[PDB]
């Protein structure tokens, strides 16, 4: 029995516990899971969004109901990350300007995946109407009866439960976290360390042995999963893996951030995450009940940490002498490799980007899903840890380049900070992208109807930001193709049926407004 | 007005009037399509197989359904490639030799998907067993019902209709030819000339303008699409693309083919095409009603056409005097570019391999696909011609690769040819999905109930011929659970083959039933 018997998690919250949750559940009682966690000084809940999958590809697994942990995280519903002010010049403002052209200045990223008529995704119909000038409406209304019911603030179901849309979660991460160690430590036998660590042992070929805690207790393991965060204790610090930073990328490098209380009856609950652009970053708000969590982001490079306080608190009308905010600087990059000798990088440890659009808890997922795929045996065959390797590095690129992309083709440049964003290189893919797209074909067009790609793992995995995503992005910003997809100049009854596909948005739409029940009524049955 | 206004097709047979009859629905009449198609000799029909998606990406598209078109052109239904004798030494036979571990070397490369437990293929849990001593079924055996549906030569389909399993095709080439021009001139208004091309006009900036006939007719276009097969009269010759030989990936690059009268009542009918391993290339064998096509793939580097002749002929006990045979040279590879300016190159023009994998059909519709989906204006933006070229150039390597593997991982040894095989590099794509299998991960893993040859497919392959990962995938050690489970699926599809091999009809009855 050459098995893996022993697996040490250094680190604690949502890398760690749902590292530790999920090998329970993945390894089946054949291993034992040690978590080493700090004790520390429970920071206001800034609020976390997420993507459709989490409830199948994680909860589901571990046989959490959906309901069950949304009660204990003070959980919410997430239909699309909404931009505002991301086209005009000006401080920031939680409300919309407008633009040249009379629209206001917000657009929406859902997660529904586009109808096609003739094998051609609604997106170039609609592209084909707009530079025709044959429509007004923005790509995201023409296209998603979910932007109707987000302008609306109505709940992805119904009182019933009865599933409207696709959708996704907002919560208090430090109380998912404390739900998952709950469950892992009574639910699945993983012992619970609160201790700090204080050495690192190793063999001679610098294998992880153990790891000493601050009280003298020896930690012995066969596998190290990293989810200490930004500093990396085992990855960066013991193994001396190289992180690579990529702020050469995305500028944003700090973020200020607190909860604000919320009048729910009085304005609702917007079923949506909101990135409200600033003058030197962008600025989060993620809808709980009774509160919001928001942060902005920001390069310190182009504010100090005080104007991007002060920003932030005018943004709200906070008082920034009597609010309390938390404070962090973050590395924007991954490490040279994810996973080296039989050390684990999850989370924070791992690789990071600014949650534009919602991209931590995933990278977590992917990470202990691909690990338990790779999962290795005590000769550590190094093809596995390879595979992995090329698994995270591919994710996280791909991802950071679709995040540049919502600062490179801002045109914004009326602060430093927007203007720096257009000096930065662009990666070699998105240039090939906006080339793809500027000629009027599809980007990573879907191949998979939407239950199969939120449901099944590798199909979102290997079809990540898709078609729709980029013009989500693109159209949003005012990037448009030169021209339209010239297939269509020879297909008018293609066009006709595609206006049939824009008629019926339009109609379930207008329905799902009038009968759907607002996101604060569905929260305040959900949550009794 | 900028659009395409006349698309001139040169040839015909399968890659003209497939092109022909899908831009014609493609296209909903807004663009005048000529073929022009040299009258020629009626060869022997020496059969083609197909991929299931035939059906769906194809003949739907242009709303024939499969049973008119089937009757049309003598088809008949293939579940699985079957390799026979790819693993042992000898003259060609079609009764496969005895392996070592006593089973007959004879492996399938079905249609079906492979179930998975705990996210993981059926595949994996087939290997970890065989790997430790725990069962001695072959990978197909066990993992696909076809194969017994298969063994017992039973329909993919009952008598009403009722699919069983996944299926593809096996038809006359020239009477789907003929099939389609009937469709595509008297519904999709698609003009037929039925002359030679003696000149290829073209203007200052290299683009075609019209091709001239023998008879003097000039034939004007603006879009011109070369289905002239090896020869490529316009990509190549008039345009001067070149082509990349990659010979250097697989030695074959010759064919001597005939059709063989078959009695169905006595034998049955295959629902496969088979390929037949021969000391110097391999014999496929395409099962229709009433015959069989049959063709030796060869190299003419290790055997003469004549050898080869004689060969084939002593496979099926044929009279090599007395027995009417065709016989090609092919060139394997593609053009440096498929699109060049305003030519578009579909079929033999664009690229081929030897049909060990029935790839032949598939590269056509793919290919006309792709120009519906990035046809140009007038303008020809350079952005569309490059997309499109690079769907091609995956498309053709990506199968090329899976077709090297099959003759890189042969344990044979015993003719120069085969030995020869492992001279030859392996392209960095298919090292890395060795690799990546040998560790007992999956390959291309199927996400679907873009990714043409499946995980299900390398280990077709791979296991078929012998080679196997060095372990089992480690996490299996951890999941005593899921082995479990994996245990009632290798259960329900015994149950699933024993089942249906009882109540299917033969293939043979069904086709009676069906060309009846
Ligand atoms: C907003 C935030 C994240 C997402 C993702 C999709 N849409 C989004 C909208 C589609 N799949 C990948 C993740
Ligand atoms: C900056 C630094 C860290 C974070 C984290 C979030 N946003 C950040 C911004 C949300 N997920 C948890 C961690
Ligand atoms: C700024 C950016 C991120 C964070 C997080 C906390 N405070 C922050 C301040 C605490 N909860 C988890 C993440
Ligand atoms: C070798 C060379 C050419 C061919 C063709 C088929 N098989 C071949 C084998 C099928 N019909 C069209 C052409
Ligand atoms: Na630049
Ligand atoms: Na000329």
């Amino acid at each position: 029995d050459n098995r893996i018997k022993t697996v040490v998690i250094l680190g604690g919250g949502t890398a760690g516990w749902m590292t530790a949750a999920y090998l329970g559940k993945a390894l089946q009682n054949t291993v034992k899971i040690v978590v080493l966690e700090a004790p520390t000084i429970p920071r206001i809940g800034v609020g976390e969004a997420t993507v459709p999958n989490l409830q199948r590809a994680f909860f589901d697994y571990l046989g959490i109901p959906e309901e069950e942990w949304m009660r204990e995280c003070n959980a919410s519903y997430k239909m699309a990350v909404k931009f505002i002010n991301w086209r005009t010049p000006g401080e920031g403002s939680p409300d919309p300007r407008t633009l040249d052209d009379g629209h206001t200045d917000t657009f929406h990223h859902p997660f529904g995946l586009l109808p096609s008529a003739d094998q051609i995704p609604l997106s170039h119909y609609w592209a084909a109407k707009r530079l025709q000038g044959e429509t007004d409406e923005n790509f995201d209304e023409a296209c998603f009866a979910d932007t109707a019911i987000m302008n609306a603030k109505k709940a992805p179901r119904f009182l019933d439960m009865r599933r409207a849309t696709n959708y996704a979660w907002h919560f208090d991460a430090s109380k998912v976290a404390a739900f998952l160690r709950n469950f892992a430590v009574t639910k699945q036998a993983v012992e619970h360390v609160e201790d700090e660590m204080t050495e690192v042992l190793t063999d001679e070929r610098g294998f992880i042995t153990a790891l000493r805690t601050k009280s003298g207790r020896i930690l012995q393991g066969d596998l190290f999963v990293d989810c200490s965060g930004f500093r990396g204790l085992l990855i960066n610090k013991a193994m001396e893996e190289p992180f690579i930073d990529m702020s050469d990328h995305l500028l944003c490098n700090s973020a200020v951030a607190t909860a604000v209380p919320h009048d729910d009856e009085k304005n609702g609950v917007e079923p949506y995450t909101s990135s409200i652009a600033m003058e030197a970053g962008w600025t989060w708000k993620i809808p709980m009940l009774g509160r919001f969590g928001s942060g902005h982001v920001y390069s310190d490079h182009f504010a100090t940490q005080d104007e991007a306080t002060l920003a932030f608190s005018k943004l709200w009308g906070l008082d920034p002498d009597n609010t309390e905010f938390n404070h962090v600087r973050f590395r924007v990059g991954r490490n040279r490799r994810a996973w080296v000798r039989n050390c684990v990088s999850v989370g924070l440890a791992s690789c990071f980007v600014e949650p534009l659009e919602s991209s931590g808890i995933y990278f977590i997922y992917a990470a202990i899903h691909m690990l338990a795929k790779h999962f290795p045996d005590k000769t550590f065959d190094k093809v596995l840890v390879d595979r992995f390797n090329r698994e995270i590095e591919e994710m996280f690129d791909d991802t950071r380049d679709f995040l540049q992309a919502h600062y490179y083709f801002s045109p914004r440049v009326d602060t430093p900070f927007w203007r720096a964003n257009k000096e930065l290189k662009l990666a070699d893919s998105i240039k090939d992208k906006v080339e793809t797209y500027r000629a009027g074909l599809p980007v990573n067009l879907p191949v998979t109807d939407e239950g199969t790609y939120y449901g099944n793992f590798e199909a979102e995995f290997r079809n990540f930001w898709t078609n729709g995503s980029y013009y989500c992005i693109f159209a949003g910003l005012g990037l448009m193709p030169r021209n339209p997809l010239p297939a269509l100049a020879y297909k008018p009854q293609s066009i006709a049926e595609a206006e049939l596909l824009f008629a019926d948005v339009k109609r379930k739409g207008d329905t799902l407004v009038e009968s759907l029940p607002s996101t604060y009524d569905l929260l305040r049955q959900l949550h009794g």
